């Protein structure tokens, strides 16, 4: 029952298989989808590249390495509060100013992948989740909880996962209020399977990307193209999602992690 | 039961029973970089960070950054196709490797008074044999770190470098090191320095020993790793995980441990 305890139980568990390790993570790369925005409206961030520098070769005779093109909102990756003009004043708000305590948490999985597949403008509401914590329990202070939707399906086509037509991207996320909610639970973020933490036509509500804008204002993450989420059950995973160290860094690529049971 | 574990061990999390300690050094420009003789080999590039918009006609509502980032940057992981000597493993890229390998308890051997008093400090098997003896034997599957207190030079690059007219001297392993702890089958090996050998490996037998053997047999190497004195020798958990770069030889982390309070 002491925290040793509990790390050398972990240590023991893993080796033993019956804790899991789970990899939350999509493959980053050139093909890894990445969001557009309107040219008029803002600047887009790269598409990812990786460089050769060498690979067993007359550049580098025993070793092989690259080095990339990489924005800090790329692929499975990690929004910081300053990410947000709601957010910009923390000075705890970077990747590298904020509290790597908050980064390891209990995990709330809610499943929305059926209502996803029928909708792909789903929105999660704050009704649906007080329905969800009846089921499963209440969601609490400093646990991430993420919406399920199984978008991770479409990241082999960054045109299939963007999922656009002529009224811009159509993708499942939370309404204003779900997030609001969520926020009055204290938790730590709130991660999507979709380019980014809002539904793809949230351009247009009030305010609008009410996650990015309501998670960031209360010094809290976002996370985006998390991958395996069926894996994972409803309640009892631990996600480990933590930014790389960047320097005033609004913004991670991550290998987020699960640790499930069996 | 596994479930049972997690749930106690996500409720020590957010107590903050269990602490989460940042191994991890700021990336960024200043970051410290490998430097190979040109006339050997084409060098790993500086890290640069680009700032695409904040707060501004360039993004009005958000701020975000892209980069330049080599795989092999600032406090990093090394996967087996890194070196020649793991290059046949499929399963040796940072997108095809294990993540169920990447938890597990940790062996901090500490060698800061003796990094202090000579710069080209090797650790060597009797030296491991000796802290097993006092500490405890190290197993399969766990992480071994050389603690050097080097982190403290990582303000200065020259500094942590510490290059002479006979090259790098920072402290390392002998191959004799390597060879006793691949013996226990530990999943990795990591170092507060550039890289996983020692400054002076180049002369060694074989050359850059950890590197060799490490990837020889499927194993992990870490690098640049910051606040090792932060843990105990014995009882912690290391979370080192490479972003899953396509494939990738190795990458950025945010390393992280856990460790016990009561
Ligand atoms: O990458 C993100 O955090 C993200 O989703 C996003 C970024 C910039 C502007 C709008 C959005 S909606
Ligand atoms: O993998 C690394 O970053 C590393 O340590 C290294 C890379 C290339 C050449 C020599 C070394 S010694
Ligand atoms: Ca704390
Ligand atoms: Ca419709
Ligand atoms: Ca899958
Ligand atoms: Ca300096
Ligand atoms: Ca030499
Ligand atoms: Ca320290
Ligand atoms: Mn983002
Ligand atoms: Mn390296």
């Amino acid at each position: 029952m002491s925290a040793q305890s509990a790390l050398s139980g972990l240590g023991a568990k893993l080796l033993s298989g019956e804790v899991e390790v789970v990899d939350c993570t999509g493959v980053l790369g050139p093909n890894t989808p990445i969001l557009q925005l309107p040219p008029d409206f803002a600047k887009n961030t790269p598409k990812v590249e990786i460089h050769k520098i060498s690979e067993y070769d007359s550049d580098g005779p025993f070793f092989a390495w690259n080095w990339m093109v990489l924005g800090e909102h790329s692929g499975t990756h990690f929004d910081a509060p300053h990410h947000w003009i709601t957010g910009k004043d923390y000075s705890d708000g970077f990747t590298d100013t904020l509290d790597v305590q908050r980064l390891i948490a209990p995990v709330n999985v809610i499943d929305c992948s059926k209502e996803s597949a029928a909708d792909p403008d789903f929105l999660l509401t704050a009704d649906l989740i007080k329905a969800w914590e009846a089921e499963h329990g209440e969601i609490g202070a400093g646990e991430w909880v993420v919406m399920r939707t199984d978008w991770d399906k479409r990241a082999g086509d960054e045109a299939a996962f963007l999922n656009a037509d002529e009224t811009g991207p159509h993708s499942p996320g939370p309404t204003p209020d779900a997030i609001e909610y969520l926020l009055s639970k204290k938790i730590v973020g709130w991660g999507s399977q979709c380019i980014g933490t809002d539904a793809g036509q949230a351009g247009g509500m009030e305010p609008p990307f009410p996650a990015h804008n309501l998670l960031h204002r209360d010094n809290c993450f976002g996370l985006a193209s998390l991958a395996n989420l069926d894996k994972l059950p409803a309640k009892g995973a631990i996600l480990i999602a933590a930014p790389l160290k960047i320097e005033r860094g609004t913004g991670s690529p991550i290998r987020a992690l699960a640790l499930v049971p069996k």
